């Protein structure tokens, strides 16, 4: 592929934990 288009990220740096948005 090229580009690959991504989510907002969403990191609870805090309790260390992230995921998307």
């Amino acid at each position: 592929g090229s580009k690959k288009p991504v989510p907002i990220i969403y990191c609870n740096r805090r309790t260390g934990k992230c995921q998307r948005m």
